[PDB]
């Protein structure tokens, strides 16, 4: 069967960490649309601009607003993507087949929105090189970030070649987790988010998003189904493009 | 020998394209800086808010305006970056070791800035399903355009595998040539862009910059060296991009 997918990238990143799988999915015949979330990518809006997780997957939500009725997608979340597609997933749960996290935060009902990433802090606190920024929007001062070339290098992009590191290196921008904004946001609700079907795909080669950290998420909010790619780094959809282009396949042949 | 180069993308498009030539530089252990223009790559600034060819290479001029006493750089620009070389080398011609062209454009002292880009709509006068509007900066009607798709993938990175010209629907960007501004703008002069060494790199294969085009450009300014790449298309830095860097290499090791 083919199925419209929804690529959605993590922070920092844009529509063209998808450049590889992109194509390969439109060579099964499926449908693919890669966005750039706000202030990512080519999107002309600065993070400072920007005020919260919500506020940061406008793209995501005024796209989702635009599909005519009856016609549903495969989201497909990597790293921090996972928190766009809860907050989509409250919005236009009608529209979701099914979400697919991509060595992907995966958020609950039970605790609060911040949850998992403060449990990823804990877990990888270390960010080496990564600068810090502060900025003011909405009355609440928000932390920006730029990923560290090195962390890019040794924990993001470990075994991708020098072209798509470096192509990292000129693409990626400031963004922000919004972490404390995420901590004071209403929770994800059961009857949206919570009712869509949740498909986790990792590996434990992940040298950020680390075994512990995964294995504890999946046990923390039991996924419908799990896929563990044998190994690759966090950028599965760089260095397993083929592996991940089979599961999601696979899902699409199995939730529509 | 090693060198510092300076690679300057073409219009609509980012440093991104120079993705896989830079590493392979470095590799040489040349230094390299690859720039996002004006309204390019991840640059802030929208294309609506740059009136001329000489706004838009802002970034080239502050980089070089950066570099310290004695410091020279090679510059190598694509398509239509030999405009921005030009502009560059009236401004800091004692900075530039030489200026390499990459099926680029070739201005000279003779006529006016607009001459050779006149010349190529002449040439190349169908540029299928690329877009056209028109904004108003600094009293000017500019007529921006953002490069059809079709065109991309049959005339501009003909032979790039579909990962390549993903990168390029996702990351080119509105852009201008801003031709009538050019046809207004003072000459180039003999001391500063006339002085500069200038080496001319083509395919006779690159399908949008044709040979009878860039033939015409080596006749009416004799380049001080010319290289033919065998085979390749109009992104030798994507198709050919061993031989580029081989090249490269010889240019460092001859002029400095
Ligand atoms: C480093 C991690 C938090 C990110 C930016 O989401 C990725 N990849
Ligand atoms: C199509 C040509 C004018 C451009 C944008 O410079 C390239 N490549």
């Amino acid at each position: 069967a083919f199925a419209h997918f929804v690529l959605i990238h993590t922070i920092c990143h844009g529509a063209w960490i998808w450049h590889k799988l992109k194509p390969l999915l439109e060579a099964l015949g499926h449908k693919v649309t890669a966005l750039d979330l706000a202030a990512s990518g080519v999107d002309p809006r600065q993070i400072e601009e920007i005020g919260s997780f919500d506020e940061y997957s406008e793209p995501l939500l005024t796209f989702l607003e635009a599909l005519p009725p009856g016609e549903k997608v495969i989201l497909v979340g990597e790293s921090c993507g996972g928190l766009n597609i809860a907050i989509a997933a409250d919005k236009y749960c009608e529209k979701i087949a099914a979400a697919v996290f991509h060595n992907s935060v995966l958020p609950d009902t039970e605790h609060c929105p911040s949850y998992v990433v403060d449990k990823l802090m804990e877990v990888f606190p270390d960010w080496k090189d990564t600068t810090y920024f502060t900025y003011t929007k909405d009355g609440k001062e928000i932390t920006g970030l730029k990923l560290g070339f090195t962390l890019l290098r040794e924990n993001l992009y470990t075994l991708c070649g020098p072209e798509e590191y470096e192509l990292a290196k000129m693409l990626t921008r400031k963004g922000s987790l919004f972490q404390n904004i995420l901590a004071k946001r209403p929770f994800f609700t059961k009857e949206g988010y919570g009712s869509i079907k949740k498909i986790y795909v990792w590996t434990d080669q992940d040298e950020i998003f680390l075994p512990e950290f995964q294995l504890w998420q999946i046990e923390n909010y039991k996924p419908d189904k799990v896929y563990k790619v044998e190994g690759g780094d966090h950028k599965l959809q760089l260095t397993k493009t083929k592996e991940i282009a089979e599961i999601l396949q696979e899902v699409a042949d199995t939730y529509n």
